[PDB]
This record gives C-alpha cells, structure tokens and sequence, in this order.
C-alpha cells in the first residue's frame, strides 16, 4: 500500500488543466532532466553541507541532504502559494510568532528597522505580516524571465512593498526610508554581483555584501534577525531575534561578520531548513571552481584555505582581506 | 530573454492551489531526486535506444534521447488531462484520423476487433473516439496506489470501457466480447508478469505475451494497429492500419512476431515517440541485469546474443525458444 506516491486531489487538479498546461510543464521538467540541472543542484547541496558542517557522519549527512532537497523545493512551491494569495490569507498563515516585542519596539524607536532574512525556511511568508505595521522599502532585482518577474511583482505590490533598484539609487532610497523610521528587508547571504568584502563564513573568507552593516551603523536603525519555519499542520512559526549589539561596532566588515555568526548559528540549529542550492563558497579566488571538480579535492582546497585564514589573522598583515 | 522557462498562466495556476498541494508535490518530486529514479530512467531510455537503433550516430542519439524523455513525460501529463475530461472533449481532441475505413469495416464484419496499441505517442486519447462506435472490453491491472487507481477507473468508466481482470477470466470475457463482434484494446509490448514465449524483438529473443495472436487466430477477429501523435497545435492525429494477414498463419508465436515487426517499423519511423523508459530488454535469461551494469558491457552481451539467435535459427534445434 506504500503511499502518497500520489494523492487523488493532486491528480484531479492536474487533470482539470488544459492540455497546453501539461505540455508546457513537461517541457520544463524535461529540460531540467536533459541538461543535468537537477543532478548538479543535488551535488552542490551535498558539497555545501560538507563544507559548512564537517562534523556530520555520512549517515547524518545523507539524511540532512535529502531533507534539505525536500525542504528547499517545498519552500519554493510554498512561495508560489504565498505570492498567489491575499494579505489576509498570508497573515493567517502565521500561527506563532516569537519575539514580536522587539519588532514593535524597533518601530517605536523610529530610527528605522533592518530585517535581516537569510535564505532559509519559508521566508517570503513573513512580509505580509510585517507589512501591516510599517512601510517597507526593498531592493529588488527583476527576475530574468519576464512572466515570472510579472508574477512576483503583483505579489510584492499587493504587499504594498516599495521596490527599488539594486544599485546606489535603491540604497539611497533605503537610507531615506530608515531615516523616516520605516523598514527594509535585506537577505544578506548571497554573493554580491559587484564587489565587496572578504568576510569569513564558516571559517572561509568569502566576498560579501556590506549593505546591512552600512545601513545599520550609519542610521543606528534597529537590526532584527528573522526566519519562518513551516509547522506540522499547514502553518508557519515566525522568529524575530535582536541582532547582537556588537553589530554597531567597528567597520561595516565587522558588522557583516556579526550577521554571518547569526546565520551560522541558525544553520547549526536547523541545517535542514537552509537553502543549500546556492553556490556561495565559490566566492573566493582560490575556490572559483570547487563546484566543478572532484568533491574530495574541493574539500581539500577548502581545508587548506581555512587553515591559512587562522595564522594570517594572528599575523599582522591583511592576507585574507586583500582583493586582487 | 531566453524564454518560456515559465509561463505566467502556469505560475498563476500553481499559485492558486492550497499550500498542501505544493507541499505534497514537492515531497513527490524530492522523493524522485533523492532515490535517483530520474537518473535511472534517463539511463534506461539511453540503453534501450542503443539496443534497438544501433545505427544512430552519437549526436543523433542524443537528440532522440532528449526528445524521447520530453515526449514520454509530455504523454503522461496529456493522459492526466485526457482522464480528467469528458468524452466529447477527448473526441474533439482528435483532429485527423488515417485509416478510419478499416475500423468501420472491421466492425461491419462482426467477427470482433482487436486494437493493437503499442506504448507510444498519446495512446490513451484514442479510446473515447473508438468507444463511440463499439463496446470495448479491456484487460485492466489495478494501479499499485489506491488513489491513482481510483482516478484511472473514473476515466475508464466514463469511457464505458468494460474492465476485466488480467487473468484467464478476463481473457475468457474478451473472447466472449469478440465473438459478439465487439472490440478489445491490447497493448502488446510489455513483458508478461507470468510466462510466456521467446519472440524476437529488434533481433533479441524476449519473453512475450501471446494474447493478441491467440485471440486473433482463434476468433478470426480483425486486427488493427493503432497510434496517435500530438500535432503542432494542441490536437492529435490518429492512425489505424490493418495488420499484415500473415498474423493469421502459424502458431501464436508467429503472429506475435508479426506484431513485433509492426512495432519495430513504427519505432523506426518515429523513434522519438516510443515510450523508452520501460525495461523491456531484461526479458531474456542472459539479459537479466543489463540495466544495472556498465552500458558498454551490456551492449556487448546483447550483441553476442543477437549473434547467436541467427545461427541457432538456421540450425534445426530450438535454442532460442527453450525456456529454462
Ligand atoms: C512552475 C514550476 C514550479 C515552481 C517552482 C519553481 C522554482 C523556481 C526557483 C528557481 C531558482 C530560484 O530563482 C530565484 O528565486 C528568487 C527568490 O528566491 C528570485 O528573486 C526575486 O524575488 C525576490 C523576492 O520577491 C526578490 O528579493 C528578488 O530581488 C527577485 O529577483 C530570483 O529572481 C530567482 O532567480
Ligand atoms: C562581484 C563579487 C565577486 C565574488 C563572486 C565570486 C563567485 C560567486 C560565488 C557565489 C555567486 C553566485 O552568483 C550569483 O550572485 C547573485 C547576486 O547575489 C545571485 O542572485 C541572488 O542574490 C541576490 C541578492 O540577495 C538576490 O536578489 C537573488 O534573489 C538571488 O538569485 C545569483 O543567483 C548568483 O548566480
Ligand atoms: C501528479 C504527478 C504528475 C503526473 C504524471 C505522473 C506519471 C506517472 C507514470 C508512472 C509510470 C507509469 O505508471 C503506469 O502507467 C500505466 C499507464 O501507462 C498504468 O496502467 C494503468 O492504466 C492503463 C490504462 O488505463 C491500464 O491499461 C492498466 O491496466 C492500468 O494498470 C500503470 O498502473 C502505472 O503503473
Ligand atoms: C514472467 C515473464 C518472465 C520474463 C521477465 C524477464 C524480465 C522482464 C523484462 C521487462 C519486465 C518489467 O516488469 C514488469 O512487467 C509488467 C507486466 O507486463 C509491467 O506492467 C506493465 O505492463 C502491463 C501490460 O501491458 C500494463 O498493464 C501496465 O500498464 C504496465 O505498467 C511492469 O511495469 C514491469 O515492471
Ligand atoms: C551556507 C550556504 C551558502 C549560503 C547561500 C544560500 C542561499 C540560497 C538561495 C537559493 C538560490 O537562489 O539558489
Ligand atoms: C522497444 C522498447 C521496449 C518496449 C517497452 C516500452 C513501453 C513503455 C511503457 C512505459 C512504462 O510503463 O514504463
């Protein structure tokens, strides 16, 4: 009787679509199979977990890898439902919130609020809820495909999000919004398309955005660390956590490192909910090709590198922050 | 602008489903990724094409393999739409029919009609159309999953198909229906679960059903060879072709071989429309593990085997039909 290798509701919904729908979807899936994109993604997830969580045993690593594949794909289907739904419904999708106090307090302080959202869990579900208490200005990068871009921006417009370009005009508009006491959402854990700073990530110096830290340290806005995880029964639990006050100290690179620590701790606790498909660890000049070589050699290069970042740090010369 | 890496209608339909739908579908897809079923299927398609069409060049073989992956997946989504639709709509899905004359003539003869349908193209689309001219009795094997079985049988009941078990009681009911001048549909190109006859298939002796030939040679029913191919624009072209009269001669094994020839010719003409995922070539005691070993060694074993089936055939002893 081995089970739920389909549901009848599923089959009936697919069955009621036009033939064109099925043909287009099959062409999409087949394109994914024929170009090996699915295998490539699975292997990048596996390598990333080997890099960041080297203490897992082979068995634990298999369970986590399989669950992370499942969970990230699930998150993206969930995003489809979220971006097809009204604000009311998306708000009612939040069943439990932890740390709401810090959000309302940060809004009371009227110094601005920077919501720091890693690519983790079902993060797109939080926006509707946040939006009922504050205006939000958000960096937006148009999706490469026009129809998808279209869809996403109906979603964001329904949320009343103020979308701004991912360039210095968008950054200026975010500074302005924070000055007025409003809110922005930054996902800080991808590699910037242009620039910037070599900041350690799981012990590996990686080129990293400084945006969060620059906004926070200049405006003295409050920084909150946010994430949402699906519940056993169709709901989500949202978590709001204040950023360590160290984030205000030092250079933007120092604050960036504090954000990195928060991300690391979240992953350590919930490794199966991080979105591991992204090829983050390529962002070092020694690591440009680690997703394209033999996984074991890749790991040896990474280990060499983490080994040098320690002594060059006790050493007074800035080896690891030098960009060439 | 590279394109139709999604459509907006697609995204909006997925977006309007409940969150449960997305979670269940992602769990399904992820299960497929995590158990390597997708890679395994792709490799079985590739091996089957190497076995049956050894004259293809590597480039031609890649184009055909990719198109066959696309086309079989497309066929199954099309089956979903067909089995969710009314008879009227499914009939209007047939835009062009070739050889309709032979079908109406076979019904006029009132000796019964056996429709021989390879697993090819979009074969499930033909049933509704056939059903408006004749009653149909069909072998049915319950789908392993209960919900899917459910769905499929609403589809067949709406078609007024008389489903019968895949055992000798079903065979007796099909004989009875043919005696009355009615029609049956047999898909003859899979390996039987129990028995039977070593019949050459692309030069390889494979255990094969004899059902079609036994029905046809006893009842003298007319045998028609049927297949449907999707058109450029959302329709399908159906093809009805009389079976070579040799099918009436000799043993059931001889008639089975005539069906095999018809299938071979259809594949030679339309290799991209055959459903190549099925592991048909395992059905020989020398070939039990060819989908699980190195593809080149597999092909060497197959070539050895086709090499012996020739001389043992000119030789008077029945080497290849001996079942042990
Ligand atoms: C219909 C097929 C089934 C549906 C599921 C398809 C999964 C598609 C995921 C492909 C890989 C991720 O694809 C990537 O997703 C992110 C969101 O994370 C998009 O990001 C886009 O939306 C987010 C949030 O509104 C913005 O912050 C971002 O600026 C914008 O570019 C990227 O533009 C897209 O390239
Ligand atoms: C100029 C920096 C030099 C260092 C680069 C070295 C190698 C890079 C390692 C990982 C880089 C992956 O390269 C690319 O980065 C961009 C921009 O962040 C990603 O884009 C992604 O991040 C941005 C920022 O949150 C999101 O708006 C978007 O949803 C997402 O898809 C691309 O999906 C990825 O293909
Ligand atoms: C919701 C996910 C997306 C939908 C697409 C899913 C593709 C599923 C295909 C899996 C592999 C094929 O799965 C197989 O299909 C054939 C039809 O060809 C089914 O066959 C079933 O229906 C046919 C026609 O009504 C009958 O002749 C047969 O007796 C019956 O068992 C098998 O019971 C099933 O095991
Ligand atoms: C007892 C015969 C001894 C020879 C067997 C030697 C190895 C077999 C090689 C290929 C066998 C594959 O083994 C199995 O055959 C059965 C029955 O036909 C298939 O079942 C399939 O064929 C039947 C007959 O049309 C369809 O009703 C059904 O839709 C389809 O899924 C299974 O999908 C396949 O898993
Ligand atoms: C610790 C692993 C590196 C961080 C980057 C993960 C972000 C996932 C976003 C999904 C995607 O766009 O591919
Ligand atoms: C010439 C290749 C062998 C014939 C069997 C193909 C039938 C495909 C049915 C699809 C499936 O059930 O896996």
């Amino acid at each position: 009787p081995d089970s739920k290798s389909m549901n009848y509701q599923l089959l009936k919904t697919f069955s009621r679509q036009p033939i064109q729908f099925g043909r287009f979807l099959a062409r999409l899936l087949a394109g994914l199979v024929n170009t090996l994109k699915i295998t490539r993604t699975s292997k990048s997830i596996e390598l990333n977990l080997r890099i960041a969580l080297p203490y897992l045993t082979p068995q634990q690593r298999i369970a986590i890898t399989e669950k992370a594949v499942r969970n990230e794909l699930t998150s993206y289907f969930e995003f489809l439902s979220i971006w097809g739904s009204s604000n009311s419904k998306n708000i009612s999708r939040i069943h439990r919130i932890e740390g709401e106090h810090f959000f309302h307090e940060a809004l009371a302080a009227k110094k601005g609020v920077v919501l720091i959202v890693p690519h983790f869990g079902t993060w797109a579900v939080m926006n509707a809820w946040c939006a009922q208490f504050t205006s939000m200005t958000i960096l937006y990068k148009p999706v490469k495909n026009a129809d998808a871009d279209r869809f996403v921006r109906e979603a964001r417009s329904r949320e009343q999000a103020n979308l701004v370009p991912t360039d210095e005009s968008g950054v200026r508009q975010i500074f302005k919004a924070l000055k007025q006491g409003e809110t922005t959402v930054i996902l800080p854990d991808h590699t910037p398309n242009v620039g910037g700073d070599m900041v350690n990530y799981f012990g590996v110096p990686l080129a990293s955005s400084n945006l969060s830290a620059k906004l926070i340290q200049k405006t003295k806005a409050k920084a909150l660390f946010l994430y949402a995880i699906r519940n056993e029964n169709d709901g989500f639990t949202m978590h709001i956590e204040p950023m360590d006050e160290k984030i205000y100290e030092g250079t933007a690179d120092d604050g960036t490192y504090v954000i990195h620590q928060a991300i690391e701790q979240l992953i350590y606790q919930y490794p199966e909910h991080y979105h591991w498909s992204y090829k983050r660890f390529k962002a070092n000049p020694a690591l440009d090709n680690i997703y394209n070589i033999d996984p074991t050699e890749a790991l040896k290069i990474v280990d060499r590198l983490k080994a040098e970042a320690l002594k060059t740090s006790t050493q007074p010369e800035p080896i690891q922050t030098s960009v060439m």
